Order: structure tokens, then C-alpha cells, then sequence
């Protein structure tokens, strides 16, 4: 049983959470999405202001985030903050987080969240700032969806690159399935699949085998 | 001026993209994103999209005849066909910049254990094909990766919008016992830039030593 809360100024973007959809239906996980503006108090519902020290764009205010996280989090919560400046989120991270009772995912916009939010929370609970890859996004919402998908498929109840896969018909547009795959020889099939994966890994991901680039 | 077609057995998953799009960019004809249900191109009353893998193994493989028909209809010689997969080349910011000037992207979202390899190999004989991964984790299918690629690419299109960045601060100057670093209020802007540079260096060493 896992609970996941997501906090965002764009709750409508997290509707796709409805693979996680089948997990919710089975009653293994529960996912809830919260509008950050619920915790504002002014008429304009302001959540951002200009950065101290100068620079382009805006920074999300700590006051509003503090009130939201006070209500949603307990001392047992793992607070997840997607950010381009985070530690990398990997398959090992997904396995680690798959046995947690409660994830809270805080989605930033503009140029990010005041650093004191994570600092303050870390005095009360475990906090993890993470990146899902080295490309730039407008906000944390897409990253939250990737994290939820990677973690939920590992929950109890739900290396090298995979080579090419094939299914029927055995010949299509003059392209034939590799004959070894039709042969019923388990040893030969295993060997061929090993060689394919080796070739694909050295070509596409030489880093996984300890080579440059 | 970019057109993006996305093909998926879960079209509802791609709904937030359409809602992400600024009205002015659409009205100005800068961008169009269309989502298509793969089952439109199935051949049978049961709308089958997958079948057992040759050579055995777990899971299922998506059918070449169904995907071949879909791509035949949607793609042209000028299309850049994008296939998100954990076995792909890495998708980077450089990749996003390159694709931001394309006239037509088609994103083929797969599920189970992948799409029959002859689909991509056949397509590559008449258009450019790119199989890519968005990171080192496995997802059940390509839909969430498509959302990431679409956002990373479109934010670079004119109109539709090293080292790690250090911490940021805004009002109030003191909050729950924590003060904004005084240097940021100093009005010494050369000193502020040097402080930020050192914050970046330390954060990069701690969190991403691979970048150094
Ligand atoms: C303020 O939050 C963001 O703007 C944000 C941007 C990005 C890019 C990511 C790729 O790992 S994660 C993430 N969060």
C-alpha cells in the first residue's frame, strides 16, 4: 500500500495518472493531486516573486509551500522535488522508492522553488531533489508523471540493452524474422539475443559497458 | 511551424499536451499537435495490437501489420519518426534543439515489450527514424516519454513559449529561522556572480560529478 500526493499550480496536467490507472483500480496505490493555490490567502493568489540578487524570471515563495507541506506531510514522508539541479533518478532509485508508504511530489514552475522550503522540510522528514535527465523542461509536472510510472510498476502487487523483438507473420513486406528465432533451439536463441544486445549496447550506450561517450 | 502527430493505444494520456498549448501560438499557426488511437488501424473485430514473441519469452510484441498501416497513412518522406524506447540512443538537450526546427514529428508510442523491429527498419528506408531513451529507468510504455519530448522540443520553438544551477531565494528575507544569504542583498554584483559560481561548483561536485 502506497500513498502519493502531488502538489502543483497545474493540477489538470496530472490527469494522465488516470498503468498507474490500473494500479489505483486494484486498490494498491492511491494518488491525489492538490492545487498549490489552495494555500494562498491574498486576492490574487500569488505564489511567486522576483529573485534576491537579481536574474531573469521568478521564484516560488516559501510561505505558500510551507503551509501546503505542513498539512500534507508527516515525519515518515519521503519528499520528492523534481529539479534540473537534482541527483539523478535511476532504476535503482525507482526500486528504492517502491517500498515507501508515502511519497509527496512538489512540482515547481518559473525558475524554481525558494531553497529554504527543502531546507526546512529536511529538519522534519527525508528530502530528495532529483533530475530525470539532461534536457530542459518548463516545470516539474512531466517529471512527476515519469517518476510515478517508474515507481508504481515495481510495487509488490503490480545493465545491458534489450535487443530487437519480432512477432507474426514470419515474412512481412519482404523482410524475414531471423531464422534462428523460428528454430526452437533455446541455446542458439539465447546466444543470438546476447550478441544482438551486445551490438546494440556498444552502438547506442557505450557508457553502460565502460567506454567513452 | 511544426506539426506533431502522436500514435498510442492510450490517446487520453496525451490530453494535457493539447491543453498546454497557448491559444496565440495555435491561432498564429505556429504549432499543431494531433493524437491518434492506434486501434483505428487494426484488422480484426477484436482490435488486436499485440501477439506472442518469436523465440519465446515474457510479455507481448506489437504487431507489424497494424503499425505499418498507421505510419503509411500519417508519415511522408519529410517526417522525422521518433520511437521512445529504453533501448534507444539518449535524448539530450542537443537532441531537443535539433528537432525544434523540424516541420513534422511523428511519435510512435509502444507498450508491452516493444514494436516488431521490422516496422522501424522498413520506415528507415524512406524517412529519418530515431529510437531514443529519456533516461536510465524503465517505464511500461512510451506515453510519458512522449510528453517529456514534446515539452522539451516545443519550448524551444520561437513563439510557443556544464554546471548545475545553485539555490534561489525570494521574499521574505527571513523565514522559519532561515535568512537569505546576505551577499545577495549587498548590491555588489560582481561579488554576487562569484558567490553563485562557487555555489554551482560545489553543487555539481556533490550531485553530478559525471559533469566534471
Ligand atoms: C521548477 O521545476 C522545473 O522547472 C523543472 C525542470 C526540470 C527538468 C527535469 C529533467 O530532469 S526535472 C525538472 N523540474
Amino acid at each position: 500500500s502506497m500513498k502519493i500526493d502531488v502538489v502543483t499550480i497545474f493540477p489538470e496536467y496530472l490527469q494522465p495518472v488516470r498503468l498507474p490507472g490500473k494500479a489505483i483500480d486494484a486498490g494498491l496505490v492511491d494518488v491525489a493531486v492538490h492545487d498549490l493555490r489552495r494555500w494562498t490567502h491574498d486576492v490574487h493568489k500569488s505564489v511567486d516573486d522576483s529573485p534576491y540578487g537579481g536574474g531573469p524570471g521568478m521564484v516560488m515563495k516559501p510561505t505558500v509551500w510551507g503551509d501546503a507541506l505542513d498539512e500534507i506531510c508527516t515525519s515518515e514522508t519521503l519528499l520528492v522535488v523534481p529539479t534540473p539541479a537534482g541527483y539523478p533518478f535511476t532504476q535503482e532509485t525507482a526500486w528504492q522508492w517502491s517500498t515507501e508508504d508515502h511519497l509527496v511530489i512538489a512540482c515547481g514552475r518559473y525558475e524554481g522553488i525558494d531553497q529554504r522550503v527543502a531546507d526546512d522540510a529536511a529538519t522534519r522528514m527525508r528530502v530528495r531533489e532529483v533530475s530525470i535527465g539532461d534536457y530542459v523542461l518548463n516545470g516539474g509536472e512531466a517529471a512527476a508523471l515519469v517518476i510515478i510510472e517508474a515507481v508504481l510498476r515495481l510495487v509488490p502487487g503490480v545493465s545491458l540493452l534489450e535487443g530487437p523483438s519480432y512477432t507474426r507473420p514470419p515474412s512481412w513486406r519482404g523482410m524475414d524474422v531471423p531464422p534462428v528465432l523460428l528454430s526452437g533451439d533455446h541455446a542458439k536463441i539465447a546466444a543470438w539475443r546476447a550478441e544482438q544486445s551486445r551490438q546494440r549496447t556498444i552502438e547506442r550506450r557505450p557508457d553502460l559497458l565502460g567506454f567513452d561517450s
